[PDB]
């Protein structure tokens, strides 16, 4: 049942709607949080933004990357003066079930295969109570981050799969993103051994031995590839991100923004600590209407869960090939400083997908590309008919909190600027 948002704090001016779709039959409560565009919301394209974890809730890129207001010790909203709805209408959905706000009853949700699932379901209700975001012929994308870079490609497919289709996907962005671990794996090491920007963090003797333990883990990983089971998958995920993770984090260096400190335990962005508690205060967890107890940013069950399932380590890289090949422009950048999911490797993932153009794209030229609004050069480009890699420069996990002036002109001008860089 929807309320509005409308009652409080957040966007003004706007016309924000928020509250729950019900799947009946699974007993799944799908939880969203909306806004209209700040220009027109009836020309400007829609946008379903997704966050990681696995297991984490999308309100945070809400209010603390790139969404109208974030949250101060004053637990009191505030304006961005970069917001993503700047131009367009902003859905913010918490997936999977019993995320953030949504919630269920007896489910599943162990993997990704499935959440895509629940979320095609969603999007299909949500699209038909709120029929005024398509027939105008509105631009629908999804996007998001990390871990969402193995839900993006599997939701996508998903989408695509119904002919039956209540609305139409016109790209896709994932940013900061992992999604195809058995190439981006590599990227580690360097990526901490002073080759990808910021300068080696780790003595050389760690180092090493990252490249020991590497051809052990990359087995791992083509193992879990060809069979995708279980077996190798849950093994090669642990090796992995043992050998190779773990040694950054001993240097308690925030695993975000190799910039940057957070040392073991406490936040390695503590603002974030300050959005756990505006959501759950009385007042707050009223306007929206939503039917939960206690808000919590991610469930560490269902992380738990997809860990055990196999996921982090599958090659859903492979739908993106069948996306490139059925002709959806698509958007992969990274902010250069983030070492969880490095602009290094996700360049390189990239840069040896297959799809038709492949020979071509591995022929393009990188290029310096410079920012819509502040007329600055902010990252660079490798475009290819509608794949594009954009390393942003002074990008972290979130390129959105650190340098909002440019997301906003990646955004915008991809949103609009024809799905070219």
């Amino acid at each position: 049942k929807i309320k509005d948002p409308k009652i409080l704090g957040i966007d003004p001016n706007v016309t924000q709607y928020t509250g729950y779709l019900d799947v009946e039959d699974e007993d799944k409560h799908f939880f969203f949080w909306t806004f209209e565009s700040r220009n027109d919301p009836a020309k400007d394209p829609v946008i379903l933004w997704l966050n990681g974890g696995p297991g984490c809730s999308s309100l945070t890129g809400l209010f603390f990357a790139l969404g109208p207001s974030s949250i101060g010790p004053d637990l009191k909203p505030i304006g961005n003066p970069y917001s993503w709805n700047s131009n367009a209408t902003v859905i913010f959905l918490d997936q999977p079930v019993n995320v953030g706000f949504s919630y269920s009853g007896s489910s599943g949700v162990s993997n990704t295969v499935a959440a895509g699932k629940d979320v095609y379901n969603f999007l299909e209700l949500f699209f038909d109570q709120f029929p005024e975001y398509v027939n105008k012929g509105q631009d629908f994308h999804i996007a998001g981050a990390s871990y969402a870079g193995h839900y993006i490609p599997v939701f996508a497919s998903e989408i695509l799969s119904h002919k039956d289709r209540n609305f139409n996907l016109t790209s896709v962005l994932i940013g900061n993103g992992l999604t195809d671990p058995l190439t981006q794996y590599n990227y580690y090491e360097p990526m901490a051994c002073g080759e990808g920007g910021e300068p080696s963090v780790l003595p050389s003797e760690e180092c090493s031995a990252m490249e020991d333990s590497l051809e052990r883990c990359l087995g791992l990983i083509e193992s879990c590839y060809d069979s995708q089971s279980v077996w190798s998958c849950v093994p090669a995920t642990i090796y992995c991100n043992n050998a190779q993770l773990a040694p950054y984090q001993r240097t308690g260096r925030n695993v975000y923004d190799i910039r940057k400190d957070c040392e073991g335990g406490n936040l390695c962005y503590p603002t974030l600590q300050d959005i756990d508690d505006y959501l759950n205060q009385d007042y707050v967890k009223e306007a929206v209407g939503a039917e939960v107890d206690h808000y919590e940013s991610c469930n560490f069950d269902i992380n738990r869960n997809f860990l055990f399932a196999g996921d982090w380590m599958k090659p859903y890289h492979t739908a993106v090939t069948d996306l490139l090949n059925q002709d959806l422009p698509i958007l992969v950048y990274a902010g250069d400083k983030d070492f969880i999911c490095n602009w290094l490797g996700n360049k390189a993932w990239t840069d040896v997908l297959p799809w038709k153009y492949d020979e071509e794209f591995a022929s393009q030229k990188v290029r310096n590309w410079t920012a819509s609004i502040t007329d600055e050069v902010a990252g660079e480009v490798k475009s290819y008919k509608h794949f594009t890699y954009l390393r942003v420069f002074n990008g972290g996990h979130m390129v959105p909190f650190d340098v909002p002036e440019n997301a906003l002109s990646m955004v915008n001008e991809w949103i609009h600027g024809g799905f070219s860089l």
